[PDB]
C-alpha cells in the first residue's frame, strides 16, 4: 500500500492516516508535501514481542526531497502506532492494523 507523507495541499497528514493490511504486505511511505518527514513505530504501541527498531526510522533520520520512500512490511498481527518525529505534535499520527 501506499501511504503519503504529507498532504497535496500539504497538510501535516499521512494520507492514508488509518488502514489495515495483511502479514508480510509491504507499505511504501513516500515523501509528498511539507518534508522533511518521517516514520517511527511508538515501542509501546506495537505487538508484544515486536522490535521497533527493525520497522522504524530512528527519530533523527530524515526524508528530506520529493519522492524518498521507506518501505517496510509487517508479520505480527496486532494494531500499530506510528508518528513522525517532528511533526508529532501537529496531529501527524498513524494507526495500521494487521490482520
Ligand atoms: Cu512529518
Amino acid at each position: 500500500i501506499d501511504v503519503l507523507l504529507g498532504a497535496d495541499d500539504g497538510s501535516l497528514a499521512f494520507v492514508p492516516s488509518e488502514f489495515s493490511i495483511s502479514p508480510g504486505e509491504k507499505i511504501v511511505f513516500k515523501n509528498n508535501a511539507g518534508f522533511p518527514h518521517n516514520i517511527v513505530f511508538d515501542e509501546d504501541s506495537i505487538p508484544s514481542g515486536v522490535d521497533a527498531s527493525k520497522i522504524s526510522m530512528s527519530e533523527e533520520d530524515l526524508l528530506n526531497a520529493k519522492g524518498e520512500t521507506f518501505e517496510v512490511a509487517l508479520s505480527n498481527k496486532g494494531e500499530y502506532s506510528f508518528y513522525c518525529s517532528p511533526h508529532q505534535g501537529a496531529g501527524m499520527v498513524g494507526k495500521v492494523t494487521v490482520n
